[PDB]
C-alpha cells in the first residue's frame, strides 16, 4: 500500500506523528477516525496524488503516532491538541496552508483546526459527522443507543481499556461492521488488517478512549464557547446517505450555523463509505477541491 | 445463607423461577436487579422473616431462573413478562396477594406488576430507581454517560454478549463497584461470590442483555401507553442518597405522577445500598410495611 509514498515519523512538540506523503501540487491532509488509522486512505490517496501533495496522518492516540497517557481532565486528547499536532506536522513538512479532509474523529479535529487556525486551512471536508456539540446537546434515546460508544468510552480508565482489551477484535469489529447483514462485506482485506493490527495495541486502546473522554468534556466546552463563530473557508459536508447519521439528523440544519461557505455531497454507503467507495470518494473530493480553489 | 429458608424451583408456565421462602406472616416478595440475584437479600430476608413469609426470587434471565433466548422483538424479556412470572410464582406458592419490594430491575418489574395486576400487590417499594420512561424520555448527555450500560446493553445480540463474555468479572465489577475509591468495599463476600457465579454464566449474560433490549423498546412503549395511571396501593420510594440517581433526578417529581399513595425513605449509600446497609434496609422496609398494613 501507498506504493511510492514517503513514510515519516515526525516529532512535533511532545509527540511524534506517523504519516505518509505522496504526490505533487497543493497540500492535502487526510485525517482518519475511529476505529481506523491512515490506512483508510490507502486507495483514495494514490488517486488524488496526481494533483495534490497528499499527506495521510495518524491522530495522536492512533495508528503509529504517540499515545500519551491521558491526563485527568483529558485535555491532552482534546481536538485542539489533536489539531495542533497535525497543523505542526504540515508546517514541518513545509506546508503553512493546506486543504483538509477528515472522517469521523479526523473531521472533528479538522473542524477544531479551522476554528483555531483559520489561516492554515484552505478548505475543509467533514465526512459523515455532525458537530460534536450537537451530538451531545441534542442527544435523545435514539441517538444514545445508536452512538452508545460515545458513552461507554467515556467511563474512567482503566475500565473501557480492560473490557476492550479482553477481546479487541470483537469489540472494534462491532464499531466498524455495525449491525447490518452487509456489515463486513466491502472492506478491502489489506486495509482491514491494518485496522486490526493497530487497534490491538493497548496504548492505542487507551488513546482512543481518551479522545472520547475529551469529546464529552473539554471538547464540548470549547465548542460551546465558539458557537458565535463560523468556519470561513470553503467547506464540504460529505455523508453516507444510507448511514445512521444521515438518518437521525439533517446535515443542512446542524452544519449551516458552523460553516459560512457550505457545499454537500453524499455516497450511498454507511459511516465507513470511504472503505467501500474509494474511487468515487476520490472523485467527489477532487471536484470539491477544484471548486474550493476556483 | 438463608438458613431455614426452603429452596424452590417453580414452574410457572414456560419458565421455571428459582426462589427461597422463609418466615411466617403476610407474604413479601423481594426482587433483585442488575447485576445481582436473590442473594442480595441474604441478610435482609432473615431479618424480616420474623413477621413476613419472605420469598426472594430470581428474575427470568438471572440467577437460577430460566434464561430463554431473547426474541427478535425482545418481548419475552419485557417487564410485563418478568412480572407475570413472579405473580404466578406467588400464586403457586399459595399467595394471591402480597407485598412487593424491588430494587433496580426488580423495582421496574414491580411497577409493571402493580399496573398490570393491581389487586395482587398489597404495597410496592421501589428501591433506587426512577421510572424507565423518564430514564429514556429525559436522557441528556449526563444521564447517558452515567447510565452508559442502558445503551451498550441494547446493542444487538451477540455483540454485548461476546464483549462481556471475554472478561465477565471485569465488566460486571465495574457495574457493581462503580468508579469511586471505596467502590468494592463493604460487599459481603458470600453474596459477592453468588453474584459472580451469575456474571460468568453465558446464559445470564444473554438474559440480562435481553432485559435491557426490552427496556428500551417494548417496556418504554408499554409505559408510554400507561402515562397518567397511578398505582393506588401504598408505595415507598426508597433511595440511596449518596448515589448518582438521587443526584440527577428528584424522586418526588418523577414518581408523583405514577404513585397515588407515596412515601419516601433513604439511606446514605449508593445504588447498591442494600449490600451495605442490610439491617437498616430491613428496618425501613418493616416500618413501611407496618404503615402500609395499618
Ligand atoms: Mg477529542
Ligand atoms: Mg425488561
Amino acid at each position: 500500500m501507498f506504493e511510492g509514498f514517503e513514510r515519516r515519523l515526525v516529532d512535533v512538540g511532545d509527540v511524534t506523528i506517523n504519516c505518509v506523503v505522496g504526490g505533487s501540487g497543493p497540500a492535502l491532509l487526510l485525517l482518519h477516525g475511529f476505529p481506523q488509522n491512515l490506512h483508510m486512505w490507502a486507495r483514495v490517496a494514490p488517486l488524488l496524488a496526481n494533483e495534490y501533495t497528499v499527506v495521510c496522518a495518524d491522530l495522536r492516540g492512533y495508528g503509529g503516532s504517540s499515545k500519551p497517557v491521558g491526563a485527568p481532565d483529558h485535555a491532552n486528547y482534546s481536538f485542539r491538541a489533536m489539531a495542533s499536532d497535525q497543523r505542526e506536522l504540515m508546517r514541518t513538512l513545509g506546508f503553512e496552508r493546506f486543504h483538509l479532509v477528515g472522517h469521523d474523529r479526523g473531521g472533528r479535529t479538522g473542524h477544531r483546526m479551522a476554528l483555531d487556525h483559520p489561516d492554515s486551512v484552505l478548505s475543509l471536508a467533514v465526512l459523515d459527522i455532525i458537530p460534536t456539540y450537537v451530538m451531545f446537546e441534542e442527544v435523545d434515546r435514539f441517538v444514545a443507543r445508536a452512538y452508545w460508544h460515545w458513552y461507554f468510552l467515556q467511563q474512567p480508565a482503566p475500565y473501557p481499556e480492560k473490557v476492550i482489551g479482553a477481546d479487541p477484535d470483537t469489540f472494534y469489529e462491532g464499531c466498524l461492521f455495525g449491525w447490518g447483514a452487509t456489515g463486513a462485506d466491502g472492506f478491502d482485506p489489506e486495509q482491514l488488517e491494518e485496522y486490526r493490527k493497530q487497534w490491538r495495541d493497548p496504548a492505542a486502546i487507551h488513546g482512543s478512549c481518551c479522545d472520547y473522554r475529551a469529546g464529552g468534556t473539554i471538547d464540548f466546552e470549547l465548542d460551546h464557547g465558539d458557537l458565535g463563530r463560523q468556519v470561513q473557508c470553503p467547506a464540504l459536508v460529505f455523508s453516507g446517505s444510507a448511514g445512521l447519521m444521515h438518518s437521525l439528523f439533517e446535515m443542512q440544519v446542524v452544519w449551516a450555523p458552523r460553516l459560512a461557505n457550505m457545499r454537500f455531497a453524499s455516497l450511498p454507503g454507511g459511516h465507513f463509505f470511504v472503505d467501500r467507495f474509494p474511487d468515487d470518494t476520490a472523485r467527489i473530493l477532487r471536484e470539491f477541491l477544484s471548486d474550493a480553489r476556483s
